[PDB]
Order: C-alpha cells, then sequence, then structure tokens
C-alpha cells in the first residue's frame, strides 16, 4: 500500500517530537492501526489522520507531495515524466504502452484518462519515434474536451490539460473553454505555489496573444478577467502585470496617451534589473515592445 | 472516547466536484468505494479511509492540494481557533475572552496534543496584546511558553507552527527570544520544498522582520549570521519581493565588509525606491521607504562605530 510518503513524514515528525506512541491511544486512535498504516498494511481514517495532525501540531496544508497518493497511475505519471525529461525514450514509449494497456482494463477515471492524455501528448510532442498517433491523440483530446464543454466545475488539472492542448496543437485552442476553466478555479482561494505559477504564466499568455492579434473586442475581455484576478499584496510580478493591463486598457480606450505608455515602459525597464536575469529582461522588454507596437497599430487603424 | 470529527465540508466539496463533473455514484462503486459509506460521510454519519479518498480523487482528477483547506476537520480546537482569531480581528473581545476560557477548561481536562498547546498559546498571547480589558496573566503566558520552548528545545525537527510560536513570542516579549533556536527552526522548516503559499508568508515575513531587527540592533556578528542564512534561503524567479530582500541583504554584507561604501547604498535605496511605485501602493510604499531609512540610519552608525 502506498500511502508511504504520508506515514514516513508523519513517522518523521513524530519521532523528531519526541511523541511516545502511548499518546495516540491516549487520544482514540490505535498505535497498532497507526504503525500498520506507516508500512504497507491497513488503513487509516481521514477522523484518525485528524487527530494525529492535532496531536503533532502539524498543518495539514504543510503536507505538500506527501497528501498525493501514490497510485499506479500517479507512479507511472512519475516516471514517464522524469524518463521523457532526461530524454531515455524507450522507457517513456513502454510506460506508455502499458498504461494504455492498464487504462482500457481499468475502471474508469478522470485522473486516468487525463494521465493517457498527457502521456500521449508528451510521447507526440519529445519522442522522435514515437508509435502514439495524431488520430489516437485527437479521438482521446475529444473526449476530455466533451466533459469540459459538459462540465460546470473546473480544477487545476483541466487548466493543465488546456495548456497542453495548446502545446500539442492537433486542434483549434478552445478559447471560450479558457475563460469558463480561469473562472471556476479562481473561484477558490490558490494556496498551491506549483498551481499558482500555471495560472499566472496562462493570463500573462493568454493577455499578451490576445494583443498581438489586435483584436480589441477580445483584449477587452482578456482585460475584464484580468481585472478580476486576485493578486496578493506580495506578489509584485503579478501586480505590475495587473497595472499594464490597467495601462493597456486606458489606451485602448482613449483615455490615455502614448507618451504616457513611454514613461512608463522605460520606468519598468529600468526597475525589471533589480528581479530578473539577462535573458528574462530582453524576453520581457521584447515583449513591451511588441504590445507597444500592437497597440500602436490599433490606435493608427482605428 | 476519541473525539467528534465534523468533516461534512469536505463531503460537500467533493459532492461539489463530483456533481460538477457529470460524475454518478455508480462510478464510486466501479472503483472500490462504497458510495453508500460516502454518502453516509457526506451527511453527519459515518467515517471514510484514507484509501477511499485516495480512489475518489483519482476518479476526480482532483490535485489534493486543491482542497487543503476541507481537508482540515472541524474539531473542537480548529472551529476555536477560527472563531477566536475573527473574534479577535473585529475587536469584539467579549467573544474572545470567552472563548478563551471555554478552551482552558477543554485543554486542562482534554488528552495530550501538541496542537491544543499551541493553540492554547496563541488564545493566551493575543488576549494579553489585544484585549485591553483581558482576564490572562503574565505568569500564565509563561508557564505555557516555557513548555513550548521545553520541547522546541529537546526536538530535532520543526514544523511551521513552530515558526508562528516564534514569531508570537516575540511579539509577546514577556521573555528573552530564543535567536539560536530561531535559526534551527528556520534550517529545518525550509529543508522541505514549501509548496503552501501560507507557510512561505509567515517564513518571508520572519526572515525580514529578522534581518531588520538585526540591522535595528547595529550587532554586526549577528547581523552577518543573519545575512549568511539569508544568502543561504533558496527563492522562485517569479518572487520578486524576496529577489529584492535578498539583493538588500547583499548591499549591507558589502558594506560591512568594506567592500562598497556608503554612497553605494544610497545608489541602490534610490533606484529600490524608484522601482516599488510599480508594485506598491501608497501606504506599503512608504512603510517600506522608512524601513530603508531606518536601516540606512543603523549603517550609517555601524560604520561611524567601526
Amino acid at each position: 500500500m502506498e500511502y508511504r510518503p504520508l506515514g514516513e513524514e508523519i513517522e518523521r515528525i513524530r519521532k523528531g517530537k519526541n511523541i511516545p506512541l502511548r499518546v495516540f491511544d491516549e487520544n482514540g486512535v490505535s498505535s497498532r492501526s497507526y504503525q500498520r498504516f506507516v508500512q504497507g498494511n491497513s488503513e487509516l481514517r481521514i477522523s484518525d489522520l485528524a487527530i494525529i495532525v492535532e496531536i503533532l501540531s502539524i498543518s495539514p496544508m504543510e503536507m505538500t507531495e506527501k497528501l498525493t497518493p501514490m497510485s499506479k497511475t500517479v507512479l507511472a505519471k512519475e516516471q514517464f515524466n522524469q524518463a521523457i525529461f532526461s530524454k531515455n525514450f524507450q522507457e517513456s514509449s513502454r510506460i506508455v504502452a502499458d498504461y494504455r494497456a492498464y487504462y482500457e482494463k481499468s475502471s474508469f477515471a478522470l485522473g486516468k484518462q487525463e494521465v493517457m492524455y498527457s502521456m500521449l501528448a508528451l510521447e507526440y510532442l519529445f519522442n522522435p519515434q514515437t508509435v502514439v498517433t495524431k488520430e489516437e491523440i485527437i479521438a482521446l483530446e475529444n473526449q476530455i474536451l466533451e466533459r469540459l464543454i459538459n462540465a460546470d466545475v473546473y480544477t487545476i488539472f483541466n487548466l493543465k490539460f488546456l495548456a497542453l492542448q495548446k502545446n500539442v496543437g492537433l486542434q483549434p485552442f478552445p478559447t471560450s473553454l479558457l475563460f469558463r476553466v480561469l473562472q471556476s478555479v479562481n473561484e477558490r482561494e490558490i494556496i498551491d505555489i506549483r498551481s499558482l505559477e500555471i495560472i499566472e504564466q496562462v493570463i500573462i499568455d493568454f493577455l499578451f496573444a490576445a494583443i498581438v492579434s489586435q483584436n480589441v473586442p477580445h483584449i477587452l475581455h482578456v482585460l475584464s478577467m484580468f481585472k478580476e484576478y486576485e493578486v496578493g499584496e506580495n506578489n509584485w510580478r503579478m501586480i505590475l502585470w495587473k497595472k499594464i493591463a490597467e495601462k493597456i486598457e486606458m489606451i485602448l480606450t482613449n483615455e490615455e496617451i502614448f507618451a504616457d505608455w513611454s514613461i512608463f515602459k522605460e520606468q519598468i525597464l529600468l526597475s525589471i534589473t533589480l528581479f530578473l536575469p539577462k535573458a528574462k529582461q530582453e524576453f520581457f522588454a521584447g515583449q513591451l515592445e511588441k504590445i507597444e507596437d500592437s497597440l500602436k497599430e490599433i490606435k493608427e487603424n482605428g
């Protein structure tokens, strides 16, 4: 049984904090069942675990990659991810074939479906002698897309799916769907740094692409969404993007002049020397230039 | 015997996702999870097992992170701490003081848990700090404080709530601050990959306060210990605020080690002050500027003393 990361980590805390097993029994929790849980044996109940994190004064958020369970799907995706990274492709293609069989015989699970698509997509993108076909990707893509369209709630993995779908680019990107996914995901407070990083990059890229497209109604739609996106006080990068978005709206609606844009852009270009290495600096600068050019064209061509 | 764990939020949230994703209860049974136990769980009845939950997050394609605050049970301790916090915030102090007295009784009769101990100290400390009509005495805060400190001295792993405890103990200031202990706690906590913005927010504020206080104290060996700690603290590329505090620490280092002069501080400070117009509202801008002012003055006193 795989919840071993969690049990091992709880063990590490308990022992590091000098808490003897008897305390668990004094609180209504079988030290035996707990021990069997640490190993690879029997099954703990959530209420037991909650009593344990209160005993050990653990914040549950604190448990990070320890809250994720180590199922066949999760382990498979871990292997395939590192394999693809290190470019050891014989492994990646064999993990794919194995998982294809497992999935086709397994009970239905959205996680399994999503990981299945992920494996096919990354194979198609990175293994130059891949067996997986465009057609297999598209059929599975359309199943996931159909569920997304008919759904009323979205989670972070639906956003990852859309990002991956844009990179695969075998079918046009569902922009309207991106709006709905962003809205449902950002209804809750995101506390996963990894999720925040995905959401931020998607929003920055979405606004940049909207601008270069010079489609004003769409740019305004993206800006209106960015207006509702909540940014923490300490998230200076996102604060700055919010300020850029604000200044862009004024320019688009004729309520700011390009001389003011120019002053603002120069301030930014100076300030990012504090925060960014040189390559990131020039990439950012280039983004500002292309945005400036797009706006010049929009306002010249009315 | 064991205490009741209120878990309807978790069940209601899993319900929300399942229904929002068009997953019929039948699918849970195809995957090894008793739909009947699950429904009993969504209600106010029986206890779900960890393995059932794991299967459910795979069915629903959930990142377990995505729940976090629903994975926490509404225990007497959790509800009490939530209540007391918001009561203290809105300055409605009749509430806070009665939550305190109740919890003290509950804690004194309860079985032992470090969590209960920590919340107990949090409540006494915030009463004493914020309720100008508090019943809580110094001596009680001190007794409990010393129990928690003793456990901290004897431990070899620390968690984020130990850090919160140290920040709060410095604020209470009824006893000297254990600076060596703060170094060990920061070290142990930052051994993990902290993935939670909430913990990151507490750690960042502690180390910023730690460096500001070190400078204000003008005690150079201590300051140098804090700067080398800062130098080793890892921050993501997109954490611009922390990028900047690392650079501030770096510049302070150079002036103290005679590899840059006060003029270099002044140039750097003005560049920062121009940049923070982009990131900070006026109030945060002025607070930040004031911190740079007090740092500069301290640096000038140190350099005219040595």
